[PDB]
């Protein structure tokens, strides 16, 4: 089941240039109620990190003059062995992928309109948005 | 005139270890707005400052025209600036608001 798992993850790491960028050195960090990140909240230890993979235009791929777009993602990485209520960001979000090992409760699936999601403790979540 | 100004003006630079540091700077555009990115990269001509962090209020701007000025959280107390006459009238929160191409400052 595991094998299952990090093919399915590599695959996916493979399958998003988002994830795969030439020139950092576009992202936005988020808070537990879901805002952005100011100095302090960014200097401060944390226990969960919440982030969004913004844009798409990158340059390019790899053949004459062929930009291309990656889908938007967002990350949700929560440490904190405690169960945690997250306020997602903007738009439509759905999991596709995450460390829960039990099933996937439909209001997990897909989520909208900056409505809480009750994270699980000692769990990581990738979304990518839908809309729009 | 100019030399009784900057007499004064290196004077506060002199007389505060707000402005002797290595870095709790703030910021703030127009209008009352802490700072985002959009924003960090626009090429126009508009800055603000605070320290914590004797405390200070900062605000300086450029620039061709007047932009409506909100000062921020804390209260502000005027100190020294640039003018195109003299200081009236007395300049929490509210609106003030600035003119063109000048230079402007408060304590708390």
């Amino acid at each position: 089941k595991f094998l299952e798992f990090v093919k399915k993850m590599i695959q996916f790491y493979r399958a998003h240039p988002a994830f795969r960028r030439e020139r950092y050195f576009d992202v936005t960090f988020y808070t537990l109620e879901g805002r952005e990140v100011d100095e302090k909240t960014w200097s401060s230890p944390t226990q969960l990190v919440i982030f969004v993979l913004e844009g798409s235009v990158m340059d390019e791929i790899n053949m004459y003059g062929e930009r291309i777009a990656d889908d938007s993602f967002l990350i949700i990485l929560n440490a904190n062995p405690n169960n945690v209520k997250v306020k997602f960001p903007k738009g439509k979000w759905e999991l596709v992928i995450s460390s829960y090992l039990r099933e996937i409760k439909p209001e997990e699936r897909i989520i909208e309109g900056e409505k809480e999601l009750e994270i699980e403790g000692r769990t990581a979540l990738v979304y990518r948005r839908i809309e729009l």
